[PDB]
C-alpha cells in the first residue's frame, strides 16, 4: 500500500484512524527512531489564520490534553500536517464498545473519566479556548505510566451530544454552557453504556422526537427513553438499576448531571460552580462499609479532614441506621471512633476488607438489588451489520450476569465473615458479664455471710431477705447465661454452620465458569466485528459466521441458566437463610443486654451493705 | 492455500499444529457443524496392525488423555487420518515458552500440570499402554470449563528427556521405569523453567557431556549443570533459589524427582511408589501460615485428616519454631488449635489472609529470600533466530523481578497487618492483667484495713509487715504498667508509625508500573517470535525489529533500575525497621508476663489471710 511522507515522518494510508470533514488521521512514525505519532493531514483559508492556531496548540502542554509535537510539510503536496501524540488504546467511545461496558463503566474507571475531562476542560478554560463538541471519540485514551488510563482532549475547534439550540443547529450566536452539556451527556453514557436521551429506533432515525424529549424535560430529570414507536417519554431523575456505580457516587453525579443537562442555560450550572462540584466529588476519599443486616456493601464517599460525626451520618443516609445505632466491625474487633477523627486517620478499607455497621434495631435484609436482563432474540437473517451488533448486545448481557454473578458471591463471602466475628464479638460480651458477675458473687456470697460472722461473734432479718433475694436473683442470671452459652455453642441456635452450607462458594467457581462461556462469546464478537469492517466474506467463512452465531446463543443459554438457577437460586436462599439468622442474633444480644445491666444493678445494691456491715463505736 | 478432506472434515495445509517421523497434525473442521478438531495425517504395514491399534486408542476415554474420536479416510488418498481433538491452548511447551515461566509454573499450575500427567500416566497403565516419551510437547493443555487447565497427554506409541540407556538409543531391551525418567525431566523443567541436565551449551551440542552428567550423577541428586566450557558439574539435591515454589511444595517434590531421576533402574522408584507419593502430596490441601518475626510466608501442606499437632510440627519444620512456642493469630484474634482438631475444620487461609505465628523466643528477621539476576547483553548484530531468543530471556529476566517486587509487597503488607494485630494482642494482655491487679487490690486493700478495723472494736505486726510490703511490691507493679502502656501508647516506643512510614505501599502501585514497562517488552518479543518464523524482512521491518531492539533493552534498564532503587531499596529499609520493632515487643511482652505472674503471686497470699482473719470462737 502507499503512503504519504514528510521529512521526518512516513504512514500508511491503510493505518487510518480517524476521518473528519476537515482533516484525517493517520498512524505513522518518525522516520529516524522509528516512534509512532499521530499524522493529521488537512484536506482543501485563509493561509495564516491556521499557521497561527496551530502555534497556540502547539503551547498547550496539559496532562489531559493530546500534545501536538510539531507542524510539519507533506511530501508530494506542500500541505501542512501535524504530528500529533499517538494514542494506543484510542477513545472513550473504543472503551464504551466493549460489551463488559454496555451497562456502564466500571467505578474506579469512571472517576478518571470524571477527572480528566474535568481537568482537559479547566486547562482549555484557563487558556480561553472552547471545545464546541466534546464527545467520546473526541476523549483518547492511553495507558499511563503507572498502569492507570489518562484520557485526553482532541480535535478542538455529534447529534447525541448536542445542546438542544446546537441540535437545531445562527451561527450558535456569540459570547461555555453549551460545552456543559456534551459533557452531561458524556457522564451519563459512561456511567450507564447509554445515552440519556433515546427516542424509540435511534436519535438519527427520530431527530424531530429528540428534539422534542430535550426541550421539554421536565427539571431534574437526567434522561427520557421512548420505549414504544410514537410512545411516551419514561422520564428519570435517578440513574438506571443496571447501573455499576455506588449508591455513595450515584448521590453525587445525579444532581450535578441534573443541573448540567438543563435546557434553558439561564438556569445552566456554569463552568465555575460545575468545576467546584466535580472537583468535590473527585477530592473525596472512599470508606468501605458494609451492611451486615441489611446484606449490602456501600461506599462512603467522604473529604479527607471529615470527621467520624460526617462520617456517621453519611452511613445513616445509605443505611437509615442512625449515627447513635451504629456499630462498627473491622478486622475482627470492635472500631470505636471518636467523634472528632479524622477519616484520613480511618483504618484503610477496600470492598473485601470494609468495615461492618450492625445495629441492635432490626432492619429488612436487602441484599444485591439487580436488574433482570435476558438474552435479545437472535435474527436468522444472516446480516453482517445486524449479527456484530448483535453479538455486541448479547455479549453484554452475559457480561452484566457476570458482574453481578460477582457481586452476589462477594456479598456472601462478607456476610459470612461479619457473621463469624460477630459471633466472637457477641461471645466476648457473654464472657465479659460472666467474669462481672462471678465478680460480685463473690462480695454477695462473702458479704451475705459476713453478717451471721458477726452473729457467732433488735433488723438484720430485713437485710437477709433483701439479699436472699439477691442470690435468688443471681440464680436466675446463671440459668439464663447457661441457655445463651447454649445457643453460641456448636449446636446452637445461633449457629455458623447453615452459613458455609447455604449459597455458593470462591471453590464451586461460579464466576470462572460464566467467564469461560463469555470469553467463547467474546472471541465470535469480535470476529464478526472483523466481518463486518469486510463486507462480504466468502462460502466457508459465512458458513462459520451462520455456525458461531448459533454458538453464541448456546453459550449465552448456557451461561443464563448456571446464572439463574445456580448463582441466583443459591443466593436466595443464603439470604432467606441470614434474615432468620438475624432475627435471632438480635433477640439474643437483646437478651444479654438485659442480663448485663442486671449485674449492674445487683452490683451496686450489694456496694451499699459493704459499709453499713460497720457501726459507730464508743471510744 | 490449498487444503485435503475427507467426508466429514477438511483443513488447510497451513493450519498445522505439529509435526513427527510418522504423521503430521493439522487444525480442521467438521464440514457439517464447522467444529475445530485435530487431524492427523499419516505419511507412508502391514495394514491392519495399525487399524487394530487405531480401535484401543478410540476406546480410551479419560480426562488426561486427548481423545480420539473417529477414523476416516482422506479423499485424495485413501489413506487413513485419526480425527482427535483439538486443544486449543496448545502444550506443556507453549506454556513452558511464555517469557513469565521462565523460572517455572506458578504454584497452582505446576500442581495441575502434576496432577494431570499422573492420572494420565495411571490411566494407560491401568489399561497396559506405555508411553515411551512423554515431554512438554506430547502434554496437551486445555481450558476446563471451570477456567482452569486440564492435561492431557497425546501422541504415545526428545534427547533431553530420555532415559540415559534411551539416549544411547538395542531395542530398549523388553519387559515403565525409563518413563519415570522423562516424568522426572518434565517435573523438574515444569518447576524450575530449565532442564536438570545441562552442558555447557546445548545438551545437544555435547550429546558426549550429556550422557556423562547423567550416568556419573551421585544419588539424591536432581541437577547437574556445566557453567563454563569443559568446566566441571555444579550437581544438587534441592531447587534453584529463582524457583517459586514454596518450600512446603519443594520439600515434598523434591525426593520424587531423585527418585525416579535416578540412573540405576535398579534404585528406581517403580511406578506404585511413584503413584502412591504423587497422590500422598495432591490429596494434601495447604494451609497459608505466617511467620512474623521471620518475615517469612509458609505454604503447610497438610491431610485433611490430619491434625493440629501434625500441623504444628509442620510448622517448627519451616520456621524452627517449637510446637509450645507457636502462638497463632488469624483475623485479627489469637488463634487456639486444640491438639487433636482436623486440619479441615481449621479456619480458611489464603496468602493474603494467613494464620500468623509468633514466639516468646528470638528468631532472625529473614525476609524473602530470592535470586539476583541481572540482564543478559544484548548483541547488536542482527539475527532474528537470536533476537528472539534473546527478547525472550531478557523478557523473562524482568517478569521475575516483577514477580518478585509482588511478592516484596505482599510481605510488607502482612507485615503490617500482623503487627497491627500483634500490637492489640499485647494491649488485650495488658488490660487482662490490668484488671486482674486492680481487682486484687480491692480485697488487699480492703483486708490489710479489715484488721485494724477489729483493733478498734500479743503477733498482728508481722501480718502487717508482710502485707504492707505487697501494696509496697503492687506500687511497682503500678510504675511498671505505667511503664508498658506508655510503650503501647501512640507515641510509644513500640509505635506502629513506622511501618506506614517505610518500605512500599499498594497506592505506589510499583507492581504496575513493572508490569506496563513488561508488557511493552512482551509485545516486542511476540512480534520477534513473528519475524523469526518469517525468514526475512522487508528494510522497512528490519529497521523497526532493530530499533525495538533497542527498546527491549531500554524498557529492561527501565525496569531493573526501578526494581532494585524503589522497590528493593525501601523494603531492605522496612525490614531492618522490623527487625528493631521485633527485638522491643519481646522485650516488652516479657516484662509483660513478669508483672503477670507477680500479680498472680500477690493474689494467692492475699487468698490466705483473708480466712486467717476469724479464729475459732467459745461456744
Ligand atoms: O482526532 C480526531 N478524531 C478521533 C481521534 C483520531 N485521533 C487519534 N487516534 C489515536 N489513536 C487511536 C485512534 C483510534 C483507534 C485506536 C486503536 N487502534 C487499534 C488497532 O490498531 C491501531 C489503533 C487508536 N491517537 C491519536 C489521535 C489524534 C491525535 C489525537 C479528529 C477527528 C478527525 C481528527
Ligand atoms: O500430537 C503430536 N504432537 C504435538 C501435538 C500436536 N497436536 C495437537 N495440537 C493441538 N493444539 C495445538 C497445537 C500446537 C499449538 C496450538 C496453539 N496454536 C495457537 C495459534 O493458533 C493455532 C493453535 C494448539 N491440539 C490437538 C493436537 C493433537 C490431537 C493431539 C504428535 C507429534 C506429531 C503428532
Amino acid at each position: 500500500g502507499s503512503m504519504q511522507s514528510t521529512s521526518n515522518h512516513l504512514w500508511l494510508l491503510s493505518d487510518i484512524l480517524g476521518q473528519g470533514a476537515t482533516a484525517n488521521v493517520f498512524r505513522g512514525r518518525h522516520k529516524k527512531t522509528g516512534d509512532l505519532f499521530a499524522i493529521k493531514v488537512f484536506n482543501n483559508r485563509p493561509v495564516d489564520v491556521q499557521m497561527r492556531e496551530f502555534e497556540v496548540l502547539k503551547k498547550l502542554n496539559h496532562k489531559n490534553i493530546v500534545k501536538l509535537f510539531a507542524i510539519e510539510e507533506e511530501t508530494t503536496t506542500r500541505h501542512k500536517v501535524l504530528i500529533m501524540e499517538f494514542c494506543p488504546c484510542g477513545s472513550l467511545y473504543t472503551v464504551l464498545e466493549e460489551p463488559s461496558n454496555a451497562y456502564g463503566l466500571p467505578e474506579s474507571e469512571f472517576l478518571i473519566v470524571l477527572r480528566d475531562v474535568v481537568g482537559g476542560m479547566n486547562h482549555l478554560r484557563e487558556n480561553g479556548i472552547v471545545h464546541r463538541n466534546i464527545k467520546p471519540g473526541n476523549i483518547m485514551r492511553v495507558i499511563g505510566e503507572d498502569g492507570q488510563s489518562v484520557y485526553k482532549l482532541t480535535d478542538f475547534g455529534t447529534e447525541e451530544y448536542l445542546h438542544p439550540d446546537m441540535y437545531e443547529r445562527v451561527l450558535r450566536k456569540d459570547h461555555a454552557t453549551v460545552d456543559l452539556w456534551s459533557i452531561g451527556v458524556t457522564f451519563y453514557h459512561a456511567a450507564t453504556g447509554s445515552l440519556p436521551f433515546r427516542p424509540f429506533e435511534g436519535p438519527r432515525r427520530n431527530k424531530e422526537v429528540m428534539y422534542k424529549i430535550i426541550t421539554g424535560k421536565p427539571s431534574g430529570a437526567i434522561s427520557g427513553v421512548q420505549k414504544a414507536e410514537n410512545g411516551p417519554i419514561d422520564w428519570s431523575g435517578d440513574m438506571p438499576v443496571s447501573c455499576s456505580l455506588s449508591r455513595g457516587l450515584q448521590v453525587l453525579l445525579t444532581p450535578v448531571l441534573a443541573n448540567i443537562l438543563e435546557a434553558d442555560q439561564e438556569k445552566c450550572w456554569g463552568f465555575d460552580q460545575f468545576f467546584a462540584e466535580t472537583s468535590d466529588i473527585l477530592h473525596r476519599m472512599v470508606i468501605h462499609v458494609f451492611s451486615l443486616q441489611q446484606m449490602t456493601a456501600h461506599k462512603i464517599y467522604i473529604h479527607s479532614y471529615n470527621t467520624a460525626t460526617i462520617f456517621h451520618e453519611l452511613v445513616y443516609k445509605q443505611t437509615k441506621i442512625i449515627s447513635s445505632n451504629q456499630e462498627l466491625i473491622y478486622e475482627g474487633r470492635r472500631l470505636v471512633l471518636e467523634p472528632g477523627r479524622l477519616a484520613q486517620h480511618f483504618p484503610k478499607t477496600t470492598e473485601e476488607n470494609p468495615i461492618f455497621v450492625v445495629s441492635r434495631e432490626p432492619l429488612n435484609t436487602i441484599g444485591l438489588i439487580y436488574e433482570k436482563i435476558s438474552l435479545p432474540k437472535v435474527h436468522p437473517r444472516y446480516d453482517l451489520d445486524g449479527d456484530a451488533s448483535m453479538a455486541k448486545a448479547i455479549t453484554g448481557v452475559v457480561c452484566y450476569a457476570c458482574r453481578i454473578a460477582s457481586t452476589l458471591l462477594l456479598y456472601q463471602e462478607l456476610m459470612r465473615k461479619g457473621i463469624r466475628w460477630l459471633i466472637e464479638l457477641i461471645k466476648d460480651d457473654y464472657n465479659e458479664t460472666v467474669h462481672k458477675k462471678t465478680e460480685v458473687v463473690i462480695t454477695l456470697d462473702f458479704c451475705i455471710r459476713n453478717i451471721e460472722k458477726t452473729v457467732k461473734v433488735m433488723e438484720i432479718s430485713d437485710i437477709h431477705t433483701k439479699l436472699l433475694r439477691l442470690s435468688s436473683s443471681q440464680g436466675t442470671i446463671e440459668t439464663s447465661l447457661q441457655d445463651i452459652d447454649s445457643r453460641l455453642s456448636p449446636g446452637g441456635s445461633l449457629a455458623d454452620a447453615w452459613a458455609h452450607q447455604e449459597g455458593t462458594h470462591p471453590k464451586d467457581r461460579n464466576v470462572e465458569k460464566l467467564q469461560v462461556l463469555l470469553n467463547c462469546m467474546t472471541e465470535i464478537y469480535y470476529q464478526f466485528k472483523k466481518d463486518k469492517a469486510e463486507r462480504r466474506l466468502a462460502y466457508n467463512e459465512e458458513q462459520i459466521h451462520k455456525f458461531d452465531k448459533q454458538k453464541l446463543y448456546y453459550h449465552a443459554t448456557k451461561a443464563m441458566t448456571h446464572f439463574t438457577d445456580e448463582c441466583v437460586k443459591k443466593y436466595e436462599a443464603f439470604l432467606n437463610k441470614s434474615e432468620e439468622w438475624i432475627r435471632k442474633m438480635l433477640h439474643l444480644r437483646k437478651q444479654l443486654l438485659s442480663l448485663t445491666n442486671q449485674c449492674f444493678d445487683i452490683e451496686e445494691e450489694v456496694s451499699k451493705y459493704q459499709e453499713y456491715t460497720n457501726e459507730l463505736q464508743e471510744t
